[PDB]
C-alpha cells in the first residue's frame, strides 16, 4: 500500500545498507521510477542470466549447441551445486546447464559455462560488446558472492543490469529463438519463491533471477506482466547490511507487492 519508492527507501531505512531499485517499461526501455540507480551492487547470482545471454549468443554465431554434452568431474564441483552433483555419469547438456544455472542457481553450472567462453573477463567483454560498460564479472563461483563492501568486482547497477536484460530479451542482439529460450529459462526459475513471487496476482507472467550472499546482500531481476505477457523490467539490489536472510526476502517482497498495487 505504501508507494514503490516510499518503500524502497523505507526499506534501506530498516535493513541499513543500501537498496537500488529501477523499473523499465519493457517496450519502450524508458525509465519509470528508480532509486541509487548508477550506484554499485554486487550481482551475486543474478550474473547467471547474462552468463546465458553469452552462451546463446554463440549459439547464434554457430560457435556452440545447446544439445552439446559436457562430461565433468567430481572435481569440478563447488558449493551449491544442486543439479550438476546428480549427473556426475552423465554429464550435462550446454542448455541443462543453462536450465540449472538460471532456475536453480546452480554454481557449478555458471562455472562450466563461464569455461566455455573463457573465463569472467570474456563475459565482461560480452557485456561491454553490447553496450554495457558498466557491469563486470571478475571471479568464478563461489567466490563472486563475498561482496566486500566497495570492491567493484562483480558489480552492476540497477540501470546498467536493468538496461541489459532489455537489450537480451528483446530487440535483434540475440534471435528470436534465443530470447525466448533465455525468458523459457528465468520463467521456470524455482529457487525465487519468497521474493517478487509472493506478490504476483494470478495470471501474471514473470520471469526472473534471484541472488544471495550469506549476510549482506541480496537482489533480483525479472521481467513480469499481466495477462500472460511481461511488460515491463524491475530490478533490486540490496547490500551492505547485517539483516537477516528473513529480513530481506520480506522487503522485497513488500517492494513487489508496492509496486503490483500501484502498477
Ligand atoms: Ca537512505
Amino acid at each position: 500500500h505504501p508507494e514503490t519508492l516510499v518503500k524502497v527507501k523505507d526499506a534501506e531505512d530498516q535493513l541499513g545498507g543500501r537498496v537500488g531499485y529501477i523499473e523499465l517499461d519493457l517496450a519502450s526501455g524508458k525509465i519509470l521510477e528508480s532509486f541509487r540507480p548508477e550506484e554499485r551492487f554486487p550481482m551475486m547470482s543474478t550474473f547467471k542470466v547474462l552468463l546465458c545471454g553469452a552462451v546463446l549468443s554463440r549459439v547464434d554465431a554457430g560457435q556452440e549447441q545447446l544439445g552439446r554434452r559436457i562430461h565433468y568431474s567430481q572435481n569440478d564441483l563447488v558449493e551449491y551445486s544442486p543439479v550438476t552433483e546428480k549427473h556426475l555419469t552423465d554429464g550435462m547438456t550446454v542448455g541443462e546447464l543453462c536450465s540449472a544455472a538460471i532456475t536453480m542457481s546452480d554454481n557449478t553450472a555458471a562455472n562450466l559455462l563461464l569455461t566455455t567462453i573463457g573465463g569472467p573477463k570474456e563475459l565482461t567483454a560480452f557485456l561491454h560488446n553490447m553496450g554495457d560498460h558498466v557491469t563486470r564479472l571478475d571471479r568464478w563461483e563461489p567466490e563472486l558472492n563475498e561482496a566486500i563492501p566497495n570492491d567493484e568486482r562483480d558489480t552492476t547497477t540497477p540501470v546498467a543490469m536493468a538496461t541489459t536484460l532489455r537489450k537480451l530479451l528483446t530487440g535483434e542482439l540475440l534471435t528470436a529463438a534465443s530470447r525466448q529460450q533465455l525468458i523459457d529459462w528465468m520463467e521456470a526459475d524455482k529457487v525465487a519463491g519468497p521474493l517478487l513471487r509472493s506478490a504476483l496476482p494470478a495470471g501474471w507472467f514473470i520471469a526472473d533471477k534471484s541472488g544471495a550472499s550469506e549476510r549482506g546482500s541480496r537482489g533480483i531481476i525479472a521481467a513480469l506482466g499481466p495477462d500472460g505477457k511481461p511488460s515491463r523490467i524491475v530490478v533490486i539490489y540490496m547490500t551492505g547490511s547485517q539483516a537477516t536472510m528473513d529480513e530481506r526476502n520480506r522487503q522485497i517482497a513488500e517492494i513487489g507487492a508496492s509496486l503490483i498495487k500501484h502498477w
